[PDB]
This record gives C-alpha cells, structure tokens and sequence, in this order.
C-alpha cells in the first residue's frame, strides 16, 4: 500500500507497534491465565479471561492492519514479542485475584503505549489516531470489569 | 488415579500447546505480511490456519488442566521452546507459505509422537492428539497444494 | 453382526447410560436447590452439565440400539442401578459442587472400564466411550476448579 | 402463611415428578421404538420430552422461587411414578399408549393443581394451566395416530 | 363499552408501570455502580432484571392504552411515585442485590394487589399481572439465592 | 499510575448525557405509549428506536465514567431534579409528540456539543463517546423532524 | 386393535370448547381472509404502514385461529370451518375493491370488535368449567385488544 | 387496461382457490387422523402456507396492474367447493379431498397460462411459478396413496 | 450463432442503465425526502434502491455471462439516462412521483426487452421478466400511496 | 525419513470408502426421488438426510487420502466400475428402497470395517476417519431398518 | 385425464439434464479433490459451489419428471452409460480442471437448450425449469472460463 | 450556527459524490474483470462497492442532518466526478489499478474534510475519519495484489 506520506505511515509505525505487541502478548499470557485460574469465582473469570483475549486479538489485528494498510511492515513474530513484552501472569496455578491483578497489570502497561500514540497521533495523523482511541476505550472497560471484582 | 497417567500426557501435549499458540501468533504475522498476487485468498486462508491453531492450542492445554496439571504457556515459555520461518517483514504469498508449511511439519512431529506415546498411557488424551493431527493436516494440504504448481 | 461385538456394547455402554441419564435428574435437583455467593454461574454451569449428560446419554444408548439390542433405562432400572450424593433440599454451592463430581467420578469409572473393555472388541464403540469421557472430564473441571484453596 | 408457598409445593411437587419422569421414560421409548412409523415417533417423543423437561423446570423452580426446597433426586422420583414403557423394544403403537398412560396421570395431578391453587395462588395456578396446554397438545399428537 | 373496566385496569396496572420503569432506571444505576467479588455475574445479572423489567413496563402500560385510557409516565410523575434503596455510588454487591430486592418487593405488593383487585372485573388484565408476577418472583429469587446462607 | 483529574473533568462532562439520555428513555416510552393519529404506526415505531438507541448512550457515557473510576449517580430522584420534559402527561396528536421529543433532544444537543468541546483538552477518549453519542443523536432528530418540514 | 386411551378424555370439557371456542375459530380464520382483502386492496397516504400492519394483523389471525381449533381438536371433539361454513356463520364490513386506508381501518376494527364479543362470551363461558380453554381465550383477546388499538389509534381524535 | 384485464380475468379464479385451499386445507390439517398422523398434519401445513404466499402473489399481480381484487369470505365461498370433510378424517380421505381442491386450482392454472401467453408474459410467469408449486404438493400429497 | 449474445446485450444494456441510475437517483430521493410520511417513504426508496441494485447485477452478468462487455461506466450512464428527482429537498409526494416516472422508462426498455427477447433468448428474456415483475410491484407499492 | 506406505495404506483403505460413499448420494438420490406409498414424506426426508451424510463421509475420506499426498479417482466411469446398487430402477414402494438402501448400506460397512481393522497398525489419524463415518453410517442403518422390525 | 404428451416430453428432455446434472456433482467433486497450483484455495471452492448448485439442479429437473408421474432411472450404472467427462483420473493443475469442466458444462447446455426448445410448444412449467437450471449453469460456466480469460 | 451545516456541506459533498461513482465504478469492474484472479477480485470488488455504498449514505445522512440537501443527481455525480475503469473488459491488474487510482482521489478529499472539519465541527469529522478508515483499508487489500 504505497503512499503517499512516508512521514504518516513512518508515525503509524512508531505509535502502533508497540500496541500491536503488546495486545497479542494479552492474547497468549490471557490464555494462559483463561486455563489456568482458580477458586470461587472459576467460571466467570474463565470465561471473562476469553472474552479479553478475543477483543486483544480483535485489536492486535486493527492496530497491525492500519500499520500495513499505510505500507509498513510489522515484525509480530514470537521471538520478536518475547523480546519486547513481559507479563506478570504466572506460570501454573494461580487464585482468581492474582490472575486479575496480573493480566491487569500488563493491561497497564498497554495503556501507556495506547496513550502515547493517542498524544503522538494528534498531530500527524487522525486517522490512526482514532484506531488508538478506539482501542483503548475498550481496554478500559475490560481493566474495569476485571478491577471492579477487586474492590 | 496414576499421576504419572496425568504427567505422562502433558509430557505429550505440552509441545502440542507451545507450537499451535506460537502459530497463532506466527500466522498472524504472515496473515498481515504477505503480498502479490494471491493476496487476497492467502491472507483469508492463513486466518483460518490461526482460527484453527488457537482451538487447537485450547483444546490441548484443557485436556492438560482437565488431567489436574498446569501448563506454562507464557510468552516467554512459548519463544523459548518454538522457533518460526515466517519472514519479519513483508514477504510474497509462497514465501509466507513455505514457511507456515515448515512451522505445521515441526507440530505435526509433536502430533505424531503424542499419538504414538498416548496408545500406552491415555487413550482419551491419544484422542485429542488425534483430532487437532487430522485437522492440521488438511491446513498443511490447503497451504501446499498453491505450490503443486 | 458379531454376536459378540454387539453384547460387549451393550454390557460397557448401558451404565453409562444410566448413569448419564441419573445425572440428568440430579443435576437438575442441584440445579434448583443450590444456593449462596455463586448461585448463579453455578445454577448455569449446572445446566450446562445435565444439557451434556443428557447428550451423552443418547449417544451410548443409541450406539446399543444401533448394534441391535435394547435398552432398558425406565425409571425404575435407573434408581436400581444408581445412587447420589445430591442433598434431598437446599445447599450451598461448594457442596452442590462436590455431590456432582462424586456422581461424576463414579461415571468416570465406568467410562474408563468401557474404554478398556471395547479396546479389542469394537473400536467404534470405544470411540463414543472416549468421545464422552472428554466431554466428562472438562465438565469435571470446571466444577472441581471452584474448590481449589 | 405463606400457607401459601405449602400449597405451590404440594400441588407443584407432583408435577415435577411426573414431568421429570416422563424425560426418562420418554427416552426410553425413543431409543426403543420399532415399526412402520419409526422416524415420525421417535422424532414426535423427542418433542414430548423437551416439553416434559420444561415444564419440570417451570413447575419446581415456581417451589423454589417461593422459598421452599424440592427433591427430585433420582430415589425420590422413583418411589412417587411409575410407568408402563417397555423394558426393551417395541411397535411404535404399544410406546405411544405407554406413554399416553404416563401422561393421563400426569393430567390428573396437573387438574388437581389447578383447582388446589384456584383460591390460594392464581400466579402457581397459572404455571399449571401452562403445563396443561402443553401436555394436552402432545397428548392429542401421541393418540391421534391410534384414532387410527 | 363498560367504562368500569378500562378504569380498573388503570387504577390497578398504573403502579405496575411506575414501578417497573422505576427500575429499569435505579437497575442500571445498580449495575454501573456495582462492585466486589461477584462483579460479573451480578453485573450481567442486573442487566436482565432491567430487560425484563423494561418488558413489564411495556405490556402493562399497553394494556392500559389498548383499553383506551392515557398513562402519566413522564420522570417527574415516575419520581414522584416510586423511591429507591440503591445507592448513590459504588456499593457492594451484596448491597445492590438488598435493595433492587426490596424495589421488588414493593412492586410485588401492587402485583399482588392487581391480582386481587382485576379478578372481579377484568380477567385479561389480570392476566398480564400474572405474567410479570411470574417473572418478578423468579428474578428475586435470582437475586436473593446468592444471600441465603 | 493515570490523573484523577483527567477522570474527575471527563465525569463532569458526560454525567449530564447519562441523565438527560436515560430520561429520554423513560419520556420516549411516555410519547410511544400515548402518541396517536394518522401516522401512529410509524411514529410509535420510531420512538421504540430513538429509546433503544437513548438507553445505549445512557448505557455508554455512564460505563465510561466508572471505567474512568468514578460512580454515577442516575437514581430516579437524581434524575428527575436534573431533567424536565415537553412530553404530555396523556394521549396527544403524533405532531405533538415529536416536537415535544425533539425539545428534549435539543437539550441533550446542548450537553453533548460542551462535553465535546470540552473535552478536547482533556480526554479524548471520552470525547470520542461523545461524538459517537452525538452522532446517532442528531441523525435521530432528522428523522423525527423531516416529518414536519411539511 | 384395540381399542384403549379414550381421545376424548373429559366429554363435557371438550362439549364447553367446542361450545365457545368454535365461534372463535370462524371469525379469526374469516379474519385472515378479510384481512388479506384490506391488505391487497388498501389505498392512500398511510399504504405502506398500513399494507404491513394489515399483514401482522392476519398473521396473528392465523395462529389464534390454529391454538383455538387445536385446544378444541386436542380434547377430542372435530370442528367444522370449511370455507362454506365460515362463510354461513361470519360477515365482514370489509369493501369489495379499492379503499381508502381509513375505510379498510374501519372495517377490520368492525370485524375484530365482532371478534371480542365472542372472546368475552368465552372468557366468561369456560370460568367455571375449563380453565386451560379459558386461558387460551384470554391469550387470544390481549393480542386481538392490542391489534385492535394500532389500528384504532390511527383515526384517533 | 388490456393486461390489467387479463390479468383480472385468468388470476383472480387463482386466488379464490389458493385462499380457499388455505381454510380447507387448515380444516384437514386439525381433524386429520390416523396411522400417518403427525407427518400429514405437518404436510398439510406447508401446502397451507404455500397456498397462502401463492394467493398474496396472483393477487398483488391483479392489483400491481391496477385491478381490483374480490377475495372477501362471502366471494370466496361461492366461486370456490371443497371435498375436505366437515369433522374427523382418516389421513388417507383428508388427502384424496386435498388433492381434488388441487387438481381444481391446476385447471384454472392451465387457463392462465395458455391465457396470458399472448397478452403478459410477465403475468404469465407468475401462473407459473404458482404451478410449479403446486404440481410439486399434489405429488407429495399422492405419493402417499401410490400404494 | 454470435447474435444470441448480441440481442441480449442490445436487449439488456438499456435495462442495467436506467436500474444503475435508479440506485443512484433513488438514494438521491431517499436523503432529500422530507413530509408527514417521511419515515415510511424514506423506506421504501432504500428497498426500492437494493432491488433496482440487484436487477442491474442480474441484467449485467446476464449480458457478460454470455461473452460480451457492458459500458456501465458513470459517464456512459450519464449519457443514456435522465431523471426527474430534484436537486434538493422535496416533499414525499413529488419524490415518488418523480421515481414512478423513472420507473416507467425502466419499464419500456424492460418490455421491448420481453417482446424483443421472444424469438431469440428464452433464457434471457426470463431475465426481464423476472426483473419487470418485482418493479412492477415497486412501482405499485410507490402510487398506491397517491390513489388518495 | 518420510514414510510411503502411511499414504499408501490409507489411499488402499480408504478409497473403496469413497467409492461406496459417493454411489450412496446418487443411487439414495434414486431411492429419494422415485419412493412411493403410505411412508413417502417421511422416507423421502430420511433419504434426503442419508445422501447428505454420504457427501459428508466421501468429502471426508477423500480429503484425508489427498491430504496424505495421493490422488483419489472418483470419475463417475470409475465408480460404475467399482460398485453396484439394489436401488430399483425406477418407482418402488418405501419397503423395497429402505431395503436397497440398507444393502449398499451393509456393503460400505464391510469397507469401513476393514479400514478399521488394516488402519490399526499403520496410520490412527486415518483410522479415526473410518471409526468416525461408520458411527454415523451404523446410525443411518438402523434409523432404516427400524422401520422394517413391524 | 392428464395429457400424456406432458409427462413423456418432460421426460423426453428433463431425464438427460438429470444425469448430466448428476454426474457434474461427482466428477466436480473429484477436480475438488484433485485440483492444483496456485489458485488451489479459490478454484477448490469456486467447484463446490458448481456442484451444490448441479446437485439443487438435478433434484429441480427429477422431480418436475416424477410429478408429472414418470419415474426416471437415475441410478450409478445408468448415468455412467449415458454421460461421459474430461476431468482427469488424479492431480491436475487448476487451468486443466476448469478446462475440463466447462466441457462437461457445454455439453449440459446443448441438452438444456434441447429442452428449452422442445418444451416450448408442450409444458411451459417444465419448459420454465429448464430455463431457471440454464440460468444458473450458464453463470457458472462464466465464473469458470473468466479464470482462463488470461 | 448555521457555518456548521455549510461547512459539513463543502467538505462531505465530494466524499458523496466519489463514493457513490465509486458504487457504479465498482460494479462495473466488478461486471468486466477477467484473469486467472478473476474470483477473488470478483469477490472483493463486490466488497468494495457495498463499502463505498454505505460510506455515501453516512456522508449524505451526516449533511441532510445538519439540515442542507445534498444533490447527487446521476448527471450531477457525472460532472463532479471521473474514474479510469475501462469501457468493457480488462485483466484483474487494470481493474485494480483504474480502482485504486479512483480510490486515491477520493482519498485526497477526505484528507481534506478531516483537514477542514478540525477547526469546525468535530462530529463531521469523525464521519470523514471513520470513512477514510475503511478506505484505506480497502486500497491496501487492492494494492497488496501488485506488489508482484
Ligand atoms: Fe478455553
Ligand atoms: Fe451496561
């Protein structure tokens, strides 16, 4: 895909590629917290977990996709992820509330890198601004349904 | 109930785990790389490849937990144990291609050791090893016959 | 038909039947009597558990019926050959939970007896025994999974 | 007083062992049924059952909503119902009369609900009127096929 | 016509509507501020309790107007009619659930009262307050389940 | 880790949307209910929708302010002091019925556009609701007014 | 052979269905037809809203028609609503040709208020007899009153 | 006019039957009885709603064109008979009476046909279709006497 | 014999034309609609504008699935059809009077097309006949509303 | 290195699988097509549903050959050459076509049995294919033949 | 009473359409199975949608000739003495699939269009489904052949 | 402030116009595509046209709201507008390539309605964001085929 502002696509890599990262990351650490979970609340973190890692996987691929869309390639790889991600997910067992406070944290995490395209974006580039917008309004209702269990 | 039953089978079907979500992942990236001429159905058919490949790794990390043992699927567990051909950056369709096909055949190794280690130990995990080896076999024909010719 | 393959069905697979069946009605007991802090996703998760005990049980029955004998699961021939832990009135969700997995674990059993059994007699028998062992398992899980700490 | 929750859970109570009953005996005569009209009867007494398993849950879940417990463990529905299925194979006119018998006597209990609760809840009253229409339905389903 | 009937269905259905768009309102007041272990499953919980009770709300006020009398449902007249236990703010869950059930309760007593009073004069208005009886009474048993014990 | 001050201004500019939108709610079903005339299928249908879309936004702005981590107060009591309606107290004319619904969308109008201006240098996140809320809103008001134009 | 299970188990419950329901039968089945009629032939600003509402209230006809004749049918007594006998036992004030969407209005309301008279009788008829049948009676009149208003309330005030 | 004209004159015996067929073959779906019961209960049922949507498309044909159509109950019942008994049937006499009130329809169809092919194609197509339908039932519905 | 595909295309192009323009002209009505029926009428355009898409579809791919190009380019469309749909803002009435009266242009081109297609391509021709009933009935269900 | 004789293997065990499977959807087309007498809706339904399983069985085991590597000839000439019907040539009575049916039935079951059994040793994911068309083919039989036990 | 010459000249032209209909589904299915080479994923489905529709195609034809009385042979045998095809017996590259079926195609057409013709002065209703199945294979055969347009 | 509405009128017009040729364009493309691709971009023309399509419908539905009319009159559109698609038949790489070359002008004014909305009307401008979104992506599914 061309274009037409190397300087639009080259911003859009900049700001959308750590978000890219970071969401399949939640992806694969929130399954593993989706299969690993325990206690109480079981079934209802169980399937809140996947419903988070269906939007992550939903917005992984919105963010990637404006990235190429504007004709810049996007290295996602494992190796690649591994090297620019961390989760504070454990790895066997783990109680209902240390999963949330765990995929919670990395959810955090993401929002920094959300809301550094967001300010980054605004005066470059609207349009994949509003792909960082539209993401992070929907990580912030999933880090409030998984928080409001802790209060 | 044997715990070396349980043990034995995530010895199987841990490789099985770590190599389908890394194809998720791995997929993905091909899905948003690739270029030229087959644009359009290889980029849809490799959606289906991760759509299966995220079942999959469900399916067996389950049967895993459902046997009582936990299962390291961190990212950082899953790069250290898999490894990937898919190009970093843009590459043609066939490229994309060959490499996922490399990628299938080191799962379909694991499969098949899961299969043959299974038959004396648990044959309801066995089926599982099964069911996901038949399904990403027919995704490794699909992905292979573009290049037949 | 093999005489044979058709009797070693239906001695594996009937208390499998009765016991899918007996789980049906107990669940549904459960199902209504269960009560404290996770009434409702174990109501639901309840449900899920009679709506595949039920398919289940159709599935072996209707593989013995297919081999050509029949099958005698009447209410009567049912509360002979099953028991439950499942309390007579209201009870907690925990052990709502640890009545069905009692009742669960003894399916389980003959589950694993019919897997073994059919193993060099008939494999497509043996194959509805393990297609409803897994299904039992994940089911088993979920509710065991409720209880840990 | 709720007397009145008593009385959902005595004529309730009956309801819900009959229906649940008849899920059972129901599948009984699904697997087991042989003849000229196979398909359609096996097929219409899947349908009776489903009904049957629906109304078990409307009527006891009504008790329990109420405040009262219901037990319809496996023993406990045995010794309340009886039934006249067949242990094994049989024509598809011998299963329906069987199970029309079933619910003749679930008739009787669902009537006896409905003038129980006529002066003491119209709102249980009502979850027994419901059940009547459905099991009347499939009664005439069942039987139309022997009027003949 | 007999002006008597539509008069009756008004004075006794009229507090069913207030009450029941009451709350779909303070529901949804409940389910934003909802908080605690429980969140989820109370959360989506409350959200079909304002579903259904906007569904009430509907047949009962339909029924006034089919019978050819206006409904006075505006805010202000909804507000002046009905009051609140939910709080103003996050509460706990086990908070939400006392006072959406005693919301209930008090549209339960006018129920139950045009139950009694449309039995001599309107039996088709009578049956729409059986209806939302019906679903009412289950709906707080659904909420009072997860306090017992 | 994030500005409550960033939450607490973002609250205060779409908690008037949360209570002018669930209001519109309530007041819609009001003119649903006892709109008549010769367009009454039409216009009973339309209000259906302008309420199933007015309960989202309600639905949306609220579940923005606590993920924002601040409660609402949208009680019945708290919304009736901070809302008014033009919509009759019983049966009137469908004319009557959308002047009196678009007189209610015109004050939401009003809260709508300052949460978006306001919002610009606040939070634009939370101005992206209400742009999406603003959206729908004004394409609802076309479709109750063009009935009008003549 | 046999013979066994009765068919019709309760006669006198069955002889009060058939009693009050029947009249139902007729006029909601007439309904469908003079309702299509209106639906084919309706004219004028309001067509569209009015052609569908038509259609919604036929369809409704039907089924109230089918639960009617089933609950007489299912306690085991026939009845007879072929097109002759319909036509014996109905009339409709629905016009011949084209009309006017507020004259088709007019008419169904006429053949719809027909309609309730007969529901009432059977609401009131099975009280203290069979209160199932009288619970389809009931079922049947809360539609038929809402239909009755979406029509009526286009002429309103 | 001429189309509109013929149209009225070669579909408007089409929807008399077809509404009729919806009463009459509502009448044999209730009192049906015997061994074949629910399977020409609910094969009764779709000739019905087949008959329905095939009387909504002659006659909206009719009307498209700028025809009235006369399809209340009174005009229906005196240009239409049926042979569906007035109570209780065997399955067996329910269907030969069904298929006596189709065999009459597929006359007037016929007419249509060899009728409109001068005049409207287009009309013409629709007595068609509604044809092709009906043949379609009347097989269903006779296979079953076949033997 | 090459003149089958060369009947159809001359047959059929006009058709593509003026059922192409409709969608656009139509969505032209359907934004700038304005009166007391705005909802219903606004409405039927939109059906009215999804058939008018489908009956181009069908008539082009009848044409290039029997070997010959179609010119439905903007410009080409342009120049081989004309519409009485306002500019702006227009009263419900004066929008469908105005559709009718592209609709009974469709409708000419969709007859000679019938009467053109007889001795030549059945299979074609049922492909105006298939189209020229549903506009048939569009165009009814648009002047009804103006009977009175 | 790779292995030949697991591709092989399944093309030998499989193939005669699709063989009898695809024959199934056209001569039960037959059977579908040409049924008569006082069972036809139902028998003509049910057939409809067992040539859709036969699709389903052949689709499956072709693929699981082709997937392995081998090319599977299933030309119409080739088929006639493999198989055989007692589907009657034209009307027959639901009795006589449920038989016809049940006997290419009975004849396919033969094939899957000795799939079955000669997969065992070499290649279980294929065997599995084979287990899993004759549950459902073992089904279809007896939802037949039950008709038959009057 | 029924005119005989309907029935005998449906099945006259509707009984070859049937086969060829018949055979397309199987030998489809095989260049499904078989077919190669770079646009295997499209050229793969672009097949099973030709041959859903040549099986809905041969059902529509078959049961025209039963209503009207005739019972038609379209067992395996029968179809195989009467039809004939260019799909090849293994693997073959995708341009050689489409080639051979458009093949099989054009020679439906030619009994399609012989039917078309012949039962324009007996049974247009049949003549009707001939005209709806030569619709659909003629689009077909342009989604087929466009590949080859280069 | 009515500078609003005529704002959004300037700005989202040209979005109206191109979109909707885009819908005609497209089709046509669609129609006459040909080559060993031809399904694939058969299939996402298609695609591409029900986009433009409804990416018209929300620019046209953004201004009618804002209370001016919008003229997209077929000869109005055809003034406005131009598009590269050929006249009848052409390989899949030309009807990609006159396509994107159509989309790329589009795109230009949608750059400039984001551009001159900012200071104006936000609400509108999210319409034209959201748009150029879609677009975007639509190009690039496109182009992706010719990267060899
Ligand atoms: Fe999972
Ligand atoms: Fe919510």
């Amino acid at each position: 895909a061309l274009t037409a502002d190397p300087e639009v696509a080259a911003a859009a890599a900049q700001f959308l590629t750590p978000v890219v990262h970071k969401m399949q990351a939640l992806v694969v650490n929130g399954k593993q917290a989706h299969w690993n979970v325990r206690g109480s609340n079981f079934i209802a973190i169980h399937e809140l977990l996947d419903s988070v890692v269906a939007h992550a996987q939903d917005y992984a691929d919105t963010a990637a996709e404006r990235i190429v869309a504007l004709g810049l390639p996007i290295d996602s790889r494992v190796s690649t992820m591994a090297e620019k991600t961390s989760t504070a997910v454990p790895a066997g067992f783990a109680q209902w509330q240390d999963e949330i406070k765990a995929i919670v944290s990395d959810i955090d995490a993401a929002l920094v890198d959300l809301q550094a395209a967001i300010d980054g974006l605004d005066e470059v580039d609207l349009t994949s601004q509003d792909v960082a917008i539209e993401i992070k309004r929907g990580v912030d209702k999933d880090r409030w349904f998984l928080l409001a269990h802790l209060a």
